[PDB]
């Protein structure tokens, strides 16, 4: 069971690229957009790229990238519904929310009013 993680604002899909960068794209055919949600218990999950095997990570400086280190505390997320199928993706270690910006860049913010922190999660067939 895989999912897509999509910006409510622009419809861009979150992607991890071969070079390790995390960004957004409209390309539904890009192999980097499929994720797997891994339950960590206690309301925590990992978000793993199927293509690269990396777990999404928000770093203390607000940058977002990937890692295969399952012990990295920056890979734990909470999926927090806002209602009607919209969610926030919150980093447990930092409290930052994942943000996809209109220009396709991805980073972390503590601004709950930012349009870019609203995600839809849809199942892949």
């Amino acid at each position: 069971h895989e999912v897509l993680l999509r910006s409510t604002e622009t419809g861009q899909f979150l992607r991890i690229n071969p070079d390790g960068t995390v960004d957004g794209t409209r390309d539904r055919s890009d192999p980097g957009i499929q994720f797997q949600i891994s339950p960590e218990g206690n309301g925590e999950v990992l978000l793993r790229s199927t293509e690269t095997g990396q777990f999404l990570r928000i770093n203390p400086d607000g940058t977002v990238d990937g890692t295969r280190d399952r012990s990295d505390p920056g890979i734990q997320f909470q999926i927090s519904p806002e209602g009607n199928g919209e969610v926030l993706l919150r980093s447990t270690e930092t409290g930052q929310f994942l943000r996809i910006n209109p220009d396709g860049t991805v980073d972390g913010t503590r601004d709950r009013s930012d349009p870019g922190i609203q995600f839809q999660i849809s199942p892949e067939g």
